[PDB]
């Protein structure tokens, strides 16, 4: 039967896919990637499949290779199943033509995401799934979570009777995302529903030499069209199918569906069509509003895919007047969205009453979509009845928006209690949340919904929990905006965002600080809080949640503290249930080592509600002196722009504040200075040996060196102690490492490096160490960097550069962002590029958050995102721009050269020419160019004037994290280093797919553990080094920052100047790699890597073999047989040994055969005496050639395919033999 | 001036791209092959377009690989093109929605083929053009072999001034392989009917260290629709300038 | 012993023994089998051709290579070797055929072999 | 034993006429003979070399275990599982049904660090 | 759609809008579903829209 479950849209669905399925084929991608890793464990674990069965999983290289696999699964035979998003859903599409075409039972789950355009989005819209419905699949629409789970399995049960593929969506995040409590039915009685006929013939039509067939025919115009059109009687019947199956499935649940139903007043004047979790929102707003006389409606899609016109009429009330589709998606140019354009049809084709049809956009990007919007949408039915609108946002530049009054009165039904909780990442906020949901929903008849906000900071960042609790459903798919409980667990919020924002009257406020004092209070909180709190009459509490922790021996750690003043202030439950309910479940969870990590959580718990008294607030608080604006100088864009994004206000932004191509300007993260570190480094000068290690190492550019002559110093702050520089060089100038306070996340790296015994570096609180180092900073910034004194690649040299990459929202010891940061140190001012999606991408251009920077010239990385798959053909295609417009201006300057230019301007041309790919020499006379021409606007030399960007040699960079490199891009990836032109690949390798939560890829080590690979890995890490290696042509190396630097900077200089293609793989640490001592230890593992023999040091130049030496260079030693303790500190590792023992061993042995063997082999290559070496280039000479020019025989086949304007000559088709037996032939017939 | 001749579909409309674009990446797929071959036997040979520059051609691992670099090639400024059809159109798809999105000036030439479901056809209909609708590029449509000409320079003009990428498109083989008398431009011609002004902009708005930007940013849901819809007065001038360029 | 269950199992129908006997179809052990020309191995299919073989399953790909994308009208692919004239390659292409063989063999655990029918049909 | 092994044998010499008995390369000798004349060259000393580094393959003694499968055993573990310090970020990208449990973020240094300015700031 | 009413006789009884392609489950393929929007959005006169299909791989259309 049933039973009653909270969980989240995505195991709502999948629940249901893992019973209903045999084979799935996956690719990870948000916000999906839940699915395939709850049937991966779920496998693993031994749950069974409606056939006994544990699930065939496996993990494509990318969501094209999934839609092959599932194809080819289901063409076997196989019930297959796959879930996807956005991109991704993009990458099947082919297939599914194919799917669909060869009317094959399978059935996607799709968690609706938007489509990247001007920027990338992993939050829902419908653009994904309309993009794909013409090919020819059923659309099954859930609008909730425990919609997921009944529409999952009518599409399963329906695609197998059918024989029509089923699309199976639901709302990214709104939906997939969102917690709720449901029912779901038990694996046995959706089998029971399955047609086993139906079934049996799947099977015995399937692929099978037993009984063979042809698939995938080719076609011509005699009979294409009859075969496409051949299909028609399925797409008729699926309809009827999903009616049935929506019917039997109401018969075990209760939930009754139709492929369109509708809701409201069944003499509605005004309706609403509308698709996804919108319709519950709506729904809601329609109780609220009826119940005032209004007569509105609406009309749910669940099958958008056949369009069943006469199903959509008997959900439409002949009362209605007025019709608004509304529509998820933009499709620029459509005279109408999808659904819109459907309805239309619909009308036009019954030919008779035709009432007002209006089109509406709304919720891209998981936009909300709010009762007061739901409202504006219904008020324009009765007013304006603007069209094609938009509603949402503030369209002030083609005024397509409905104006929105968010004054409209809550419309939660009576009795529900919504929560709001403002965390700091890691705090345990959320999973208290979560925790709190089980614990009510299983000891309730209360309705239970979840859902959070996050950041798109990785570490540090803010979280906001959305719960709500009632007697009635929840059909709340927004969030909260009026809640009766907001809970602010970081003190620091206070003072800079608006978190009592419409909570209501009388409503309750708790807050974590130390300041319980009246006078403490008054002294940190702000103005507008005490006026809100005071004018509101709230029920505010203070808690030392800090103290508390510390006094149980919690450690600081609040969450049960605060989870305890959930339970006992937000009045879900009664306080004796929830106070007993949270500590039985206290022992039920933990309880693991002794009762002594049992009892400070319950003591926490008697302790929390003793403190949980109800501060006293003065009278006097009605009306505080608001204070005034100590906000310290930045940009318009940054005042405008993203100051107003980073405090939660981006929703007010309106259109005309961004740019039509979604552009952003570099170094807006200059400004953020969140001061997140618990811990920052303090210089201590006198053990200072002036390395600048430090620097090199900071993943956040938190240290800046400073190099000063007496006279810049002069207004230094008394504090800012100075060093006499040491080295020949800088004799007569002042050192100093200044540490940036506010934007270090307290990692740990550079401390942990810093080479004396008697530390220079050392960890101290934030507050011991701002108020002298935020002003210090700022007066360094002011000092001139001098990069002109050493050598911009050598390792103190690079330190005195400009770093145009910084203050990111990586993680805190993020091992990507170092080597990222030196490389901008070494070509920044001349450099593009070309970033695969993934961290990189993520922490290189979160907006409004932006930390690639210009130097002080106003040059900086021309930084791009196009997409996941194509990064290595989007940097190759900015390669082929600089070639054409760079061999344009040369052609210009030739031209010029034999003109009546000056000899000045002829010199610098000449030059110029010789020096056109040099950057030393290229920027030399292209320098003197922007002198000479300035000015000149006409003919030859004005054009040339107007191509100075181009002037100087530009460095093109292809940056990508293991997943895009050894998986999904490296098709491109292969095809763009065999194309021998100048481009520089740069792949942090990560050993996982980060970013989307450590999926493995095929860089992913033996028996590491990760998502896909939840046993250990079971397949050697892929050696894409010495498969580029193989061409001969391609300069590869490897690296690996904490082993060496030399070697690094040696290799970015090696790799950049070499004239073809360059690839460099470097060891990156991350945190899904579980460093046992920290990410501060990040260099240290680096170290370790290299020299346990696991990450080998090399280099392949091949301009070495053109002068006779071996291209091949080793540059680290063999193994020294650090390898076992190297695995062991890392969890990745750790893990398996500890759940897997007896295999981990052998895998952790594995590994170190492996990298012994692979050393080997290393070493030969350096010790052979064999390599690729002839001539550097040469060729070309204007001219073409066909290949069929002048053949003796038929060169070309009968075929439309090799038709060309110039074939049809007649030729020997070699029907007749060989030339020689022709000849034979003529003399034996002489005649 | 014009000039009488008797040719096909694609190099009717090959003779055009060529003469208005500096860079191409092309994958082969019938029936739009002859193009790309055509275009690169013209290159190699030192056929001038309208700078008086032989187009920079590359040919690709596939069509996406094909879309990314023309992605990356608008980006960094230069005119681009690309001859494509079916299958190796849908690949173009993640792309296409990129190029529109950042509003560059691209033009996609393609012969309109089937698309493969219970079977393949190497043979026309719009069964591909269709499936990229939703991108965001502007469909010109030709159907004969003396408009495949005329579109395909129209199409050109009206992606530089407007910034909206463009699909000129024609029937696979009924158009693309029929042979017909018609008249083609010289590109002195074509070059004078070019916006000047709206060229050296798009160079200027292009990626270059010299002065940065960055592009392709990932955004949360404060932001995303609005930035979704700012591109619609872009859109909103597109008819105009086609009208006028057809004019 | 697939071909003794069929004649054991004929005519049944129920149970465990009548689901064996629906399934003879899949006694004896199948080749699979992936076949395709240099274009797809070289080119567009390699990045899938790659993670199939590195997945240690059991299926078998066969590369007739043709050194172009003979179908479509011999454009240049990357198997295409140095000098060769071929579409997109009008004056013989300029770099040397990928080594798709040797790059294979990196795994250590893929099974690789070149053939020559006309040198040898017993090799 | 290797699994390495040549079943052919070094470049016999008749590689010029292999080419030019094949238009796709002497079409570029009767055009640009002096680049073809290079290229055929180029081609040459490329399968020269290849044949050579074969022939290292064959006579190595440097190679790789192998074994179909097996091991893993019912069960799996998340990667997270029992780590120090977060194996996740603050990020909607990595969040999952039972993630938003309290960690070390890192943002306090490192494990050492941490436990000397314990002992350092006692107190 | 200013465009495409500024090319339709006020005299047009019936249209029929022909789609080379064929979108299965669809209520129409693409130009159809077009000119039907167009027609929906004036609020005018209604003349019969007809949907027809041809062309498919080239199939003749004589
Ligand atoms: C944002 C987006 O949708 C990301 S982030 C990226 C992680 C890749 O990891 P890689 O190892 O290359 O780099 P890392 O994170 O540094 O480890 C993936 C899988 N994708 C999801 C995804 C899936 N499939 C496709 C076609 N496109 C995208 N964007
Ligand atoms: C008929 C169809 O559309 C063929 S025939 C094939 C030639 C492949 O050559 P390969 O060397 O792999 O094999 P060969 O012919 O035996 O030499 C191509 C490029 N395609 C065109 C093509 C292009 N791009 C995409 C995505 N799909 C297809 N189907
Ligand atoms: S602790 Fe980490 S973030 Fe802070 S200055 Fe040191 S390396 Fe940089
Ligand atoms: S790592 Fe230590 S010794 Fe080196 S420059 Fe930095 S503070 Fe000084
Ligand atoms: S690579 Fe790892 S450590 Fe760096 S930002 Fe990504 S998840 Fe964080
Ligand atoms: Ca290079
Ligand atoms: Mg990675
Ligand atoms: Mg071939």
């Amino acid at each position: 039967g049933k039973k009653m479950m909270t969980t989240d849209g995505n195991t709502a669905t999948a629940h249901v896919a893992y019973a209903m399925s045999e084979v799935a084929a996956i690719y990870p991608i948000t916000p999906s990637s839940t699915m395939g890793e709850e049937a991966d464990d779920w496998a693993a674990q031994g749950r069974k499949n409606i056939f006994g069965q544990t699930l065939t999983i496996r993990e494509m290289q990318s969501e094209a290779g999934a839609a092959g696999a599932v194809h080819g699964a289901l063409a076997a035979g196989a019930l297959t199943t796959t879930f996807t998003a956005s991109q991704g859903l993009l990458l099947m599409i082919p297939n599914m033509y194919k799917i669909s075409g060869e009317l094959l039972p399978g059935v996607f789950h799709v968690t609706a995401r938007a489509i990247a355009a001007h920027a990338l989005s992993i939050f829902g819209d419908h653009q994904d799934i309309y993009a794909a419905r013409q090919t020819g699949f059923a659309m099954l629409a859930s609008s909730s979570v425990q919609e997921a789970h009944d529409m999952a399995l009518v599409a399963h049960l329906a695609a197998i009777e059918s024989n029509v593929p089923f699309m199976h969506f639901f709302d990214g995040f709104r939906t997939s995302h969102e917690i709720q409590k449901i029912e779901v039915l038990d694996y046995a009685d959706m089998a029971s529903l399955v047609n086993q006929k139906a079934l049996a013939e799947f099977r015995a039509k399937s692929m099978n030499p037993e009984h063979p067939h042809v698939r995938g025919t080719a076609q011509n115009p005699d009979i294409y069209f009859q075969g496409r059109e051949a299909a028609n009687p399925y797409y008729l019947k699926v309809p009827g199918i999903v009616a049935e199956y929506m019917q039997k499935v109401a018969s075990l649940t209760g939930r009754s569906y139709k492929l369109f139903d509708y809701v409201g007043a069944p003499d509605a004047e005004r309706v609403i069509v509308s698709m996804g979790s919108s319709c519950e929102t709506i729904e809601e707003v329609i109780n609220h509003l009826a119940a005032k006389g209004e007569k509105i409606g609406l009309i749910k899609v669940r099958l958008y895919r056949p369009f069943v016109s006469e199903a959509f009429f008997a959900a439409l009330p002949a009362s209605a007047k007025v019709i608004t589709v509304l529509d998820r998606t933009k499709e620029p140019g459509a005279p109408g969205d999808p659904l819109y354009l459907d309805v239309c049809s619909a009308f036009v084709e019954r030919g008779e009453a035709m009432p007002k049809i209006l089109a509406g956009r709304y919720g891209l990007g998981s936009k909300e979509f709010s009762p007061a919007m739901v409202k504006s949408v219904y008020d324009n039915m009765s007013g304006a009845k603007k069209n094609h609108f938009t509603v949402g946002i503030e369209d002030d530049v083609t005024g397509t928006s409905l104006p929105v009054d968010n004054a409209f009165a809550d419309t939660t039904p009576k009795g529900t209690i919504q929560c709001q909780f403002w965390g700091l990442g890691a705090d345990g906020t959320v999973g208290a949340n979560k925790q709190a949901i089980k614990i009510i929903g299983d000891n309730t008849d209360l309705f239970a919904q979840g859902y959070f906000s996050y950041d798109s900071k990785k570490s540090g960042g803010i979280t906001i929990s959305h719960l709500r609790f009632g007697e009635k459903p929840i059909q709340s798919t927004y969030l909260v905006n009026r809640a009766d409980y907001v809970a602010c667990h970081n003190p620091a919020y206070v003072g800079i965002y608006d978190i009592l924002e419409g909570i209501k009257d009388g409503g309750t406020f708790v807050l974590n600080s130390p300041w319980s004092s009246l006078e403490d209070m008054d002294k940190h909180l702000p103005s507008g809080i005490k006026r809100t709190i005071a004018n509101k009459k709230l029920k505010f509490y203070n808690i030392d949640a800090v103290k508390i922790a510390t006094d149980v021996g919690l450690g600081g750690r609040i969450n049960m503290i605060m989870q305890t003043a959930f339970f006992k202030l937000a009045g879900v439950l009664p306080f004796e249930k929830a106070v007993d309910l949270l500590k039985k479940s206290i022992h039920k969870a933990y309880g693991k080592k002794g009762e002594k990590i049992v009892k400070m959580n319950t003591d926490a718990v008697d302790q929390a509600v003793t403190s949980l008294q109800e501060f006293k607030y003065p009278d006097s608080w009605k009306d505080a002196p608001a204070e005034t604006k100590a906000e310290p100088m930045t940009n318009e864009f940054f005042k405008n722009v993203v100051k107003p994004i980073l405090t939660q206000q981006g929703d007010k932004l309106p259109v005309s504040a961004f740019e039509a191509d979604g552009r952003f300007p570099l170094g807006t993260s200059q400004f953020e200075k969140r001061g997140v570190a618990i811990n920052v480094p303090q210089w201590v000068p006198e053990n200072c040996i002036q390395c600048n290690q430090c620097a090199f190492v900071c993943p956040h550019s938190a240290i800046l060196p400073v190099l000063a002559k007496e006279e810049e110093l002069v207004g230094a702050p008394a504090n800012f102690t100075a060093l006499e520089a040491k080295g020949k060089e800088l004799k007569g100038y002042k050192f100093r490492i200044q540490i940036n306070t506010l934007d270090c996340m307290g990692c740990g790296n550079c401390a942990d490096i810093c080479p004396p015994k008697e530390k220079a570096l050392v960890m101290q609180p934030l507050d011991t160490q701002r108020d002298a180092q935020v002003p210090n900073l700022e007066y360094a910034a002011r000092i001139p960097v001098k990069s002109e004194v050493l050598p911009r690649d050598s390792l103190k040299g690079s330190q005195f550069q400009e770093p145009l990459m910084e203050f990111s929202g990586a993680c805190s010891g993020c091992g990507e962002t170092p080597y990222v940061r030196v490389i901008t140190q070494l070509f920044g001012e001349r450099m593009f590029i070309a970033n695969a999606t993934g961290c990189s991408s993520i922490w290189g251009a979160s907006a409004p958050s932006m930390p690639y920077k210009t130097n002080r010239l106003g040059q900086g990385p021309a930084w791009g995102n196009s997409l996941f798959e194509d990064a290595a053909e989007y940097g190759f295609g900015m390669n082929m721009s600089m070639f054409a417009r760079r061999t344009h201006l040369a052609d210009l300057a030739a031209k010029a050269l034999e003109s009546d230019a000056s000899g000045d301007v002829k010199e610098a041309l000449q030059g110029w020419l010789a020096g056109k790919n040099d950057p030393i020499k290229s920027k030399e006379y292209g320098d003197k160019l922007k002198k000479l021409l300035a000015g000149q606007k006409d003919g030859l030399l004005g054009q040339i004037a107007a191509m100075s960007d181009l002037y100087t040699k530009k460095s093109v960079w292809i940056f990508g994290g293991d997943g895009w490199a050894y998986d999904i891009g490296y098709g491109g990836l292969d095809h763009v280093l065999a194309s021998g032109e100048d481009v520089n690949v740069f792949v942090m390798d990560t050993e996982v797919y980060s970013n989307t939560g450590g999926q493995s890829s095929k860089a992913t080590p033996t028996g590491a553990v990760a998502k896909f690979a939840a046993a250990g890995k079971r397949t050697g890490k892929k050696d894409l080094a010495r498969m580029v290696m193989t061409y001969g042509y391609v300069y590869v190396a490897t690296v690996s920052m904490g082993y060496s630097k030399q070697q690094f900077l040696k290799v970015l200089k090696e790799a950049e100047s070499f004239p073809g293609p360059s690839l460099v793989i470097a060891y990156a640490t991350c945190i899904n790699q579980g460093l046992r001592k920290g990410m501060g230890k990040s260099q240290d593992v680096m170290n370790t890597a290299v020299k346990s023999g696991y990450w080998p040091l090399f280099r392949y130049d091949p301009r070495l073999a053109a002068q006779g030496k071996n291209p091949f260079q080793l540059d680290s030693k063999a193994p020294d047989g650090s390898v076992e303790e190297f695995l062991m500190a890392q969890n990745r590792f750790a893990v398996l040994d500890r759940s897997f023992p007896e295999d981990a061993k052998r895998l952790r042995a594995q590994v170190a055969h492996e990298l012994d063997v692979r050393f080997k082999e290393l070493e030969h290559m350096a010790a052979t005496n064999i390599f690729e070496s002839f001539a550097p280039a040469g060729g070309k000479a204007d001219g073409s050639v066909d290949f069929g020019e002048g053949a003796e025989f038929c060169t070309r086949d009968d075929t439309p395919m090799m038709a060309r304007p110039d074939s049809g000559e007649a030729c020997d088709q070699n029907r007749a033999g060989t030339s020689e037996q022709q000849g034979d032939l003529s003399k034996r017939t002489k005649k």
